[PDB]
This record gives structure tokens, C-alpha cells and sequence, in this order.
RNA sequence: AAAA
RNA sequence: AAAA
């Protein structure tokens, strides 16, 4: 199984590449809530500012804004 | 298992043969970094030049 | 076939 | 449901 690279992103509803089962955290891959079993990306997000509340993607300290 | 022909580009999900864990290295197959363990593919690239600054296939000093 |  |  390969995964899909275009997760959490797909537009193929009928994909046959690998997605994770847990919905991607919409806290960010930077999520510190205890017990959360989203999945937390490990891609960094490209934007810098990040303006997007609900991104899944990695921060760092300073990148939201 | 033995290892897939068309790693990384293969468009099969359901392939059986083996792709590697790590992801090819920006530097081409002919990088020398020290400690560098980036997949380097060993399948020479057609492009006569290479444009990509990312082509992970191998490379010759006159493929700039 | 998700615009480099 | 296709990353500003
Ligand atoms: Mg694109
Ligand atoms: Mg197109
Ligand atoms: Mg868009
Ligand atoms: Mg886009
Ligand atoms: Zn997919
Ligand atoms: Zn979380
Ligand atoms: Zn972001
Ligand atoms: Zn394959
Ligand atoms: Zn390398
Ligand atoms: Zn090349």
C-alpha cells in the first residue's frame, strides 16, 4: 500500500491509495491536547503567515497568525 | 520481495514490490553528502540536460 | 487527474 | 471535499 499524496487533500472519493482512518486534527500537527487521536500531520504548512484556523498541517512556534 | 522498477513513480496502489522507506534525495543519485541516507536511485536520467534542480535520478559532470 |  |  502506497499513500495517498494528495491526503488530506484527496478529491478522489473512489482513491485506492492508502488514507488514514482518523480525520486530520484541525488543531494542527502541533496539537498538545492530551488523549486527541486525530491524525496529526507531519508535513510543515507552507504558509508563513498561516491565517488558516482549522489548518492540519505542522508549525512551528510564531508561524500562526 | 524484490524491489519496484518504477519507485518513485509508481502509479500502481496495489504494487507488490518493495518501495523504499525514505524518500529519493533532491541531490540526484550521484549525491555525495557525507551521512546522506536519502534513497539515491541508481537509473540514469534521460533529460540531456536535467532542468530539475530536484531529479532524483543519477546524473554526469556534463549534465548540468 | 488536486495549476511548477 | 482539488493547501490562501
Ligand atoms: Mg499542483
Ligand atoms: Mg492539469
Ligand atoms: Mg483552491
Ligand atoms: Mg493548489
Ligand atoms: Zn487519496
Ligand atoms: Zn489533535
Ligand atoms: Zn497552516
Ligand atoms: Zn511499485
Ligand atoms: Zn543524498
Ligand atoms: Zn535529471
Amino acid at each position: 500500500e502506497q499513500d495517498c499524496k494528495y491526503w488530506p487533500n484527496c478529491a478522489n472519493p473512489l482513491c485506492a491509495f492508502r488514507h488514514p482512518t482518523m480525520p486530520p486534527c484541525r488543531n494542527g500537527g502541533e496539537c498538545k491536547v492530551p488523549g486527541c487521536k486525530f491524525t496529526h500531520l507531519k508535513t510543515p504548512c507552507k504558509f508563513r503567515p498561516c491565517t488558516n484556523r482549522s489548518c492540519p498541517f505542522l508549525h512551528e512556534e510564531g508561524q500562526r497568525g
